[PDB]
């Protein structure tokens, strides 16, 4: 059975038949539903037919389904499959993968972009110093400035014989966590473990709030190296509001670069174990969750105390008033450096936009919606009225486990 | 590990295992293929006695009786009761203890740190919609008891072969007229259009205001629904005012006091109880963010930003979101003036957090459904947010059921 989705502002209903194209499970079953799970819990004829599909997948797009240049592929890659266990993708097929697998990703609310990434074809990197480089030109190429453009770089698959490429941090730009004996953090409590690493293979560590992290970079069966991002190329934004002067004293800022790094990339069958993509943030993931979650930041209480607001009773509000103040705050300092930032209004609106199209296009569209709704004012966004059906579709981005 | 859903509160760091989804009986609508969890409605001789027996035995265990004499007594009783009526009726305890385990096992409900506290009228001594309207009438009451709210389900004859259901129309006991007007739009609430045009085709006389309390659409078995008007006196309202933005009074919000369900189908032990309303006290962000915020209920959010003078031709100034803030503080605030029941999303999220350990170590897991119960603003300022949750049916069940006509 096809799901019927409706949409409950509006009324309309449409009906997913792409979900029929995934040939992963996900995490469901019939007598439970794990669909507000983050992470899921855990041979040559396998990888042929992900191979075949995928290229089936890419000559359709061109237009060219059953060519001489098709059928003339799918002997190559069958060939190369034959007699090696692997095969290796066209530059143009990298770039249409990568693309798919960012129209896939079901997590993600700006897919309305997905048509516009730029690809790096990292493929011809072998060593640490190599991914440094090609990390350094795609962190330039994507920040532009604060004109952010959507880049991916791609790094050599992984390969039977050998240990993977790995970015050992989960995004590029990182600030850094220094935990101390009485419990509490300094800085960002999420990467107190990357910090850790980093500290331990030789980074001398800072003692602030906002110190941005090295790269650690593992190039195949080697000990990951260092590697310091220059100031420069590291563009980010002091945090004030638009009336609140004291809020600039709070010394808060954020880096303008939203690159994760520790995903895999898998696109017919091949994984791509490093192939860091980036894109522009969206103000909540800032303003909401890195600022506000408890076990980050943490600073709903601060802002709360400095505007004054009561601060011992839930019922008046206060964490809600602050949020929205910081979130606002994000925005205003994004706009005020020139730096691209969509609001959760904007980005949610064009995601609406994006399940019209892929229901036009591919008569469906695989959301989490729990992850799709911002993290503030979900009502407020017409995606929370929206239903959604989740599903694994591939090329696809996946997560893997940690390289230590 | 475990062969069990693993469940991670991604705040705390802690993990549980879910090991009650293995006593649901019943399918949900996922598959390994895709995730309908989001969906709001996703799509009997020896079927009876299985679901039955179930339910003795839920009973049984929980009042420690499990493997007894007046536990088999019991299942023999309503194997025989089954045999030759093909229905069978509960014990009056039996129907508390149901009715109770339905609210513990409603995955949607956020409230359910107050499941054991559950006022059970059993009303299915009822044979006529007047005396149906009486026991509504003594439910509202109770459950609105001057503003000081306690939980209550009034429970109705239970479905019977043959003969017709007990039911209410009406989705709520307490529910605001929509009127369609000429030129598209609706008056009052439009999530109450088509009960509202079924009040008037069944003789309601309309008002045409925002605020219109309705009448109830009672059906007795095999007869057509009839028309009750509540006793203004019964429905405690409370007028919105915010505790600072003075102006807030003048836009002449109000909501009614008691959320009371009056459509679902309460489920046990195989049977159907087709009416059997029931009321807690509201989370504030139903009324302040869902009633009143919802582009196609009320609708308010830019009225009030326009009165905060936000800047609302643009999505970045977070008018919404202000707006919002302040709509859900002059709930809260209205509510606490007016000294009736209600809680905030922040301590509803708290104390069901509280509910979700007290069940850990009760039942080894909780259904709950994530989407429902992280609130509509807010939702990664709450605990709830960060807490991973298993949804899956158990019954006891509150159920949707389709509308009667
Ligand atoms: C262009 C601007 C973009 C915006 C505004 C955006 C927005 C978002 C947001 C808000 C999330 C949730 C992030 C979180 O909660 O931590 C997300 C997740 C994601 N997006 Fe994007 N996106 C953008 C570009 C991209 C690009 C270029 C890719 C890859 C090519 C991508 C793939 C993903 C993936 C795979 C996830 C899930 C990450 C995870 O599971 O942790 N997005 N997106
Ligand atoms: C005691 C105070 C209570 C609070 C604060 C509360 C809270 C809520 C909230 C916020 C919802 C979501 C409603 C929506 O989005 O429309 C809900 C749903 C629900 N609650 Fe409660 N609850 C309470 C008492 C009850 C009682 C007494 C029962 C039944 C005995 C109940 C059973 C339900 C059910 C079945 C739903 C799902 C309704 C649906 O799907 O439409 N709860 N609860
Ligand atoms: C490309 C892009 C654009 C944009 N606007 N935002 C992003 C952010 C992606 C992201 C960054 N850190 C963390 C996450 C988290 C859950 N918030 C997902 C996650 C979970 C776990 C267990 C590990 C991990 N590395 N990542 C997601 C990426
Ligand atoms: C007992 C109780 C306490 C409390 N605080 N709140 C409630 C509210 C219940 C409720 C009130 N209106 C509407 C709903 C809607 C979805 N928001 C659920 C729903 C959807 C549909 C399609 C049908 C139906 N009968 N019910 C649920 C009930
Ligand atoms: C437990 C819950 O799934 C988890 O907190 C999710 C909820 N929704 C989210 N949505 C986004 N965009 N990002 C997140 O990290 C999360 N976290
Ligand atoms: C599409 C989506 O399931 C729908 O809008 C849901 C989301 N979460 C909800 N949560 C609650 N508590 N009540 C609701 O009516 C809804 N609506
Ligand atoms: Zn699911």
């Amino acid at each position: 059975k096809f799901p019927r989705v409706k949409n409950w502002e509006l009324g309309s209903i449409t009906y997913d038949t792409l979900c029929a194209q995934s040939q992963q499970d996900g995490p469901c079953t019939p007598r439970r539903c794990l669909g507000s799970l983050v992470l899921p819990r855990k041979p040559a004829e396998q990888l042929l037919s992900q191979a075949r599909d995928f290229i089936n997948q890419y000559y359709s797009s061109i237009k060219r389904s059953g060519s001489q240049a098709h059928e003339e592929r799918l002997q190559e890659v069958e060939a190369e499959v034959a007699s090696t266990g692997t095969y290796h993708l066209r530059e143009s097929e990298l770039v249409f993968g990568a693309k798919q697998a960012w129209r896939n990703a079901p997590r993600c609310v700006g897919r309305i972009q997905w048509g516009k990434l730029q690809v790096f074809d990292a493929r011809d990197c072998s060593s640490a110093q190599e991914m440094f480089t090609y990390i350094c030109n795609h962190i330039k190429y994507a920040t532009n400035r604060g004109n952010l453009r959507s880049a991916i770089t791609v790094f050599p698959q992984r390969a039977p014989g050998r240990g993977d490429f790995r970015i050992w941090n989960s995004q590029l730009v990182r600030y850094a966590g220094y935990r101390q004996q009485d419990g509490s953090v300094r800085g960002d409590p999420a990467n107190v473990e990357i910090t850790e690493l980093c500290i331990q293979h030789g980074w001398t560590p800072g003692n602030g709030r906002f110190d941005v992290l090295p790269l650690l970079l593992q190039a195949p069966d080697e000990a990951p190296e260092l590697f310091v991002l220059p100031p420069e190329l590291v563009l980010e934004v002091p945090l004030e509001h638009p009336t609140l002067e004291w809020f600039a004293a709070l010394g808060l800022r954020w880096y303008a670069l939203p690159a994760v790094s520790n995903m895999l990339l898998e696109i017919g069958g091949l994984e791509f174990s490093a192939a860091p993509f980036s894109g522009w943030y969206m103000s909540t993931e800032i303003g909401t969750r890195n600022l506000c979650d408890p076990h980050r930041y943490n600073i709903l209480e601060d802002v709360a105390v400095c505007m004054d607001l009561d601060t011992r009773t839930t019922s008046s509000l206060w964490k809600d008033k602050a949020a929205v103040e910081i979130n606002l705050a994000v925005l205003h300092s994004f706009q005020l450096a020139k730096v691209t930032i969509v609001d959760h209004h904007a980005a949610t609106v064009s995601f609406m936009k994006h399940l019209d199209n892929e229901q036009k296009a591919r008569g469906g569209c695989p959301a989490d919606w729990a992850w799709i709704v911002p993290p503030i004012s979900g009502s407020l966004t017409p995606v929370f009225h929206q239903e959604m059906v989740n599903y694994i579709l591939s090329p696809a981005f996946r997560y893997q486990p940690d390289p230590w």
